[PDB]
C-alpha cells in the first residue's frame, strides 16, 4: 500500500506515500473506475469544521518546521475558540497564501504545477461590492498580463458564510469571446459561450455581434443580483494569429487572448469555502489551437484550414485533419512567441511536469496526477507524460467545481 | 443502481447497468484511482461457482436459461469437477467464451467486430510441432492475401500449472532487435530481450533491421522449441509516402498481421495460457508507436531531417509534423497494397457506434479511456469527449508473466 508508479519509457519507478494523506474520495470503487468522468462529487456545521481546520493548521505548521510548537498549539486553540463562538474562522494572511499555493499544487489535472510556489496571491477579502470586485479583477488582469510577460496570480474574495452571501464571478473565465446563435443554423463567435453570452444580453449587454467580442464581467457580491462590467480593452492583451510559412493564414482573421484566467471554481482551505477566486497563468499552445479552434463544438475551423492547404478531404485516411491541426498549433506558438506573449508548447510543459513529478516524489513523497487530463490533446505518445503511470487522489487545500450561479441564484 | 456517462461533444447520455454484473476488481479504491497503471494454481474449491456463472451467462445468451439442457450441463460440469478437479468446455461454449473475452476487452477500440471471430480449437494439440502447425494455419487463414480476418487459436487449458502451453513470443509476427556493443540497437528495440533468448536457444540471427523472429513454442510444460514461420506466410508492406519520394529510401517495412500471443484467456474459471488472436492494424499502432516512440524504431529525427524542418526548438512542432507524415505513409502503403488497415478516425467513430449499441442491447460497455483514445490527434477523435466506465467482466483476456521468468527448465 506504499504504491509505485513506473515510467514505461525510462523504467524510472517512484514510490508514492503521499496518497495515504488523502482525505476526499475519487468517485471510483474496486468494481468500477470513473477516471474519465468529467465531474463526480449548504455550509459546514460547527462540528465538521474544526477537524478540517486542525488538519490544515497541522500541515501548515509542519511546512514551516514548527509542528507541535508554542505558536502551533496557540493558533490551534485560537481557531478552536473562534469556531466555538463565531461558527467560522478567518485565515491569517500567511495561511491564506499557503492554502492557495497548495490548492494549485494539489490540482491533479494541472500540467503546469511545476510553477506552483510562484503564485501571486491577492487578498480581496475586504471587498463588499461588484464595483469593488471589478476593481480587484482589473488589477489582477493588469498584473497578470504584465505586457505579455505573464505572471501567475489568484484573487480571493470573501469566503462563504451561509450560502446566501456568496461572492461569485459568473464568467467561466475573466476573458472569453462571445457566441451568438445564427438564424440559419451556424454559430458566430465562440459556441462554448452561447448560453452565457445570452445571459449577458438577457441582462443588458449590448453585443457588437462579431467573432471576437470580449464578454463583459458579470460580478456577484454578497449574494445580490450580478452586475455587468466591461474590461478596459487596453487590459485585454490579444495575439493576432499568423503562420510562419503560410501567408494566407493571416487572411483567416483569427486572434486569441493572452491571459487564461479561470473564474468559476471554488477554493477550499481548512474547511473554508472561497466561491470567488479567479486564478490565471499562461496558455499551453494546444489549449487554443487544438481545443478552442478545432473542437467540433467550438470554432471548428479545421475544414477551412485544410481547404486552404489544398488537402484531400475526401477520406479520413489522408489524415488531413491531423495535418491541419499541426499547422494551426504551429501558428499559435509562432504568433505568441513573435509578440513576446508567454506561451508553452505541449512538449515543453509535459517535460516540465515529469521533472515536477520527480521533485514531488523526492521532497514530498508523491504528486496526485490525472493522466486523462495531463496528456495533451494532440501527439499524446510522443510526449513524456503518455508513458508515465500516475496515481490520482484528492488532497486538500483544493480547487473544486461548483454549480453555475444562474441555476442556483435566488434572482 | 444505475450509472450515467455523457458525451460532452454531443450531450448524449447513456445508462450503465451492466457494471453490476462485474466480479473482478479494478485496482481503484474510494481514495485512489489507478486508471493509468499499466497492469494493476486454481482448485476445485473456487471452480464450480465460476463455471456456474459462465454457464448461466451462456444459456441466457441462447435463451435456454433454466432449461433441462442448462440444468443437465450444470450437473455434468459439477460431477466432472468433483471427479476430475477440472472440466471441459463444449465447442459452442468455447466459441462463446472467446467472443465474449474480446467483447469484454475494455482497452480494445476494435470491438465493433467482436462477433465475427474465427475460433480455431487446438485443444487436441500435444506438442510444439503441433503448435507450429496450428499457428501456421492461423496465420494463413487470418492473412487471406491481405483481406484480413479476425481469428484466435485456443490451445489446451492449464491443469496443475506445471504443464502449460505457452507461446513465448509476444506477437506471432515481430521483428528482431539487436543491442550492439556500442550501445545502439539494430532492429526493433522492443524485442531485444526476446531476440536474445531466441539466439540462446539456437536461432541463427541474420542480424538485419527487419528479421522476422522465430516462433518459440512450449507444449505441456516442456522446454520451448524454435520454428521459422514460412516466409511466404508473412505478408509485409514496404512503407512509402504518397508525396515524399525519398520516404521509400528509409527502407522501412512492416508486417500486415497483428497477432497477440502472450495473453491468457479465461472462461468459466478455466485458464487458456496459449491463445494467440489476431485482427488488423489501426494505423497509429505502427506509425505512432512502432516507428516514433523514443524507445522503438525512433525514425522521427530522420523523417524530420529529410523534411527539412526547424528541429532546433520543439515549439516548431517538428516532431508533431513528422509524426503525421509517417502515419500518412503507413496508411498509404497498406491501402495501396490492399492490406486491411483502419485509420484512427474511422476506428474511433466505429467504436462510439459500437459503444452506444452495447449500452442499448447489453446495458453497458466497459471501456478504458486511457487506452481507447488514439496516441495522436486525441481530441479530434470522438472518443476523447466520451465518458467511459471501466470494469472487469468475464470471460476475459488477462496479462500473465513472461514464461522465461517462471518456467522450470527440463534440460
Ligand atoms: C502557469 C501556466 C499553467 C499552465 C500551462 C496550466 C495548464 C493547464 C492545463 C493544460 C490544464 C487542462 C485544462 C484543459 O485542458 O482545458 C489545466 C487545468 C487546471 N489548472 Fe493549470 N495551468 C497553469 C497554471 C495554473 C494556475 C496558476 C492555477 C491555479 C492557481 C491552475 C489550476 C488549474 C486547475 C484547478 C485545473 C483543473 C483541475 C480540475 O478541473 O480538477 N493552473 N492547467
Ligand atoms: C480487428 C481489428 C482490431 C483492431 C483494429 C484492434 C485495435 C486495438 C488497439 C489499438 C488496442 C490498443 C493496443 C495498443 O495500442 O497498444 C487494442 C487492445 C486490445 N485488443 Fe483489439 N483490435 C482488433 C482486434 C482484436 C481481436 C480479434 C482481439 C481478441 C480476440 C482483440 C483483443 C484486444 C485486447 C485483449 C486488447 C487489450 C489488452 C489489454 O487489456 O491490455 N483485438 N485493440
Ligand atoms: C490557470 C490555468 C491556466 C491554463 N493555461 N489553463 C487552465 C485550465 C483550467 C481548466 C479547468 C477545468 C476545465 O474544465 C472544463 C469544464 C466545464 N464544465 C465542467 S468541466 C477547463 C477547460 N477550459 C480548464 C483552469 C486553469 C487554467
Ligand atoms: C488483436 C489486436 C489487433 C490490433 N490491431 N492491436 C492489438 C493490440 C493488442 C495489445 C494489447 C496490449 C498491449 O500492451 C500491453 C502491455 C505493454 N506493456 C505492459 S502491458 C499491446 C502492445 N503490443 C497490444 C492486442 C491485440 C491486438
Ligand atoms: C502509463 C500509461 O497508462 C501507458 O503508457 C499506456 C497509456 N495508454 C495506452 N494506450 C494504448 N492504446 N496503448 C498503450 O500502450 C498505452 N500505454
Ligand atoms: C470525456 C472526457 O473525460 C473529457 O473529454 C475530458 C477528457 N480529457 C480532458 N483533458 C483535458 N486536458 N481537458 C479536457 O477538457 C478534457 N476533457
Ligand atoms: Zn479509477
Amino acid at each position: 500500500r506504499f504504491l509505485k508508479v513506473k515510467n514505461w519509457e525510462t523504467d524510472v519507478v517512484l514510490t508514492d506515500t503521499l496518497h495515504l494523506k488523502s482525505t476526499l474520495e475519487t468517485g471510483c470503487t474496486e468494481h468500477i473506475c470513473m477516471g474519465s468522468i468529467m465531474l463526480p462529487s449548504d455550509v459546514r456545521t460547527k462540528d465538521q469544521l474544526f477537524p478540517l481546520a486542525k488538519e490544515f493548521l497541522d500541515q501548515y505548521y509542519s511546512s514551516i518546521k514548527r509542528f507541535g510548537s508554542k505558536a502551533h498549539m496557540d493558533r490551534l486553540e485560537e481557531v478552536n475558540k473562534e469556531i466555538e463562538s463565531t461558527s467560522t474562522y478567518q485565515l491569517k494572511d500567511t495561511e491564506l497564501i499557503y492554502g492557495a499555493k497548495h490548492a494549485w499544487r494539489n490540482a491533479s489535472r494541472c500540467v503546469g504545477r511545476i510553477q506552483w510556489s510562484k503564485l501571486q496571491v491577492f487578498d480581496a477579502r475586504d471587498c463588499t461590492t461588484a464595483h469593488g470586485m471589478f476593481n480587484y479583477i482589473c488589477n489582477h488582469v493588469k498584473y497578470a498580463t504584465n505586457k505579455g510577460n505573464l505572471r501567475s496570480a489568484i484573487t480571493i474574495f470573501p469566503q462563504r458564510t451561509d450560502g446566501k452571501h456568496d461572492f461569485r464571478v459568473w464568467n467561466s473565465q475573466l476573458i472569453r469571446y462571445a457566441g451568438y446563435k445564427q438564424p440559419d443554423g451556424s454559430t458566430l463567435g465562440d459556441p462554448a459561450n452561447v448560453q452565457f453570452t445570452e445571459i449577458c444580453i438577457q441582462q443588458g449587454w449590448k453585443a457588437p455581434r462579431g467573432r471576437f467580442d470580449v464578454l463583459p464581467l458579470l460580478l456577484q457580491a454578497n449574494g445580490n443580483d450580478p452586475e455587468l462590467f466591461q474590461i478596459p480593452p487596453e487590459l485585454v492583451l490579444e495575439v493576432p494569429i499568423r503562420h510562419p510559412k503560410f501567408d494566407w493564414f493571416k487572411d483567416l482573421g483569427l486572434k486569441w487572448y493572452g491571459l487564461p484566467a479561470v473564474s468559476n471554481m471554488l477554493l477550499e482551505i481548512g474547511g473554508l469555502e472561497f466561491s470567488a477566486c479567479p486564478f490565471s497563468g499562461w496558455y499551453m499552445g494546444t489549449e487554443i489551437g487544438v481545443r478552442d479552434y478545432c473542437d467540433n463544438s467550438r470554432y471548428n475551423i479545421l475544414e477551412e484550414v485544410a481547404k486552404k492547404m489544398d488537402l484531400d478531404m475526401r477520406k479520413t485516411s489522408s489524415l488531413w485533419k491531423d495535418q491541419a491541426l499541426v499547422e494551426i498549433n504551429i501558428a499559435v506558438l509562432y504568433s505568441f512567441q513573435s509578440d513576446k506573449v508567454t506561451i508553452v508548447d505541449h512538449h515543453s510543459a509535459t517535460e516540465s511536469f515529469i521533472k515536477h513529478m520527480e521533485n514531488e516524489y523526492r521532497c514530498r513523497g508523491g504528486c496526485p496526477a490525472d493522466w486523462v487530463w495531463i496528456v495533451p490533446p494532440m501527439s499524446g505518445s510522443i510526449t513524456p507524460v503518455f508513458h508515465q503511470e500516475m496515481l490520482n487522489y484528492r488532497l486538500t487545500p483544493s480547487f473544486e467545481y461548483q454549480p453555475d450561479p444562474w441555476n442556483t441564484h435566488v434572482w
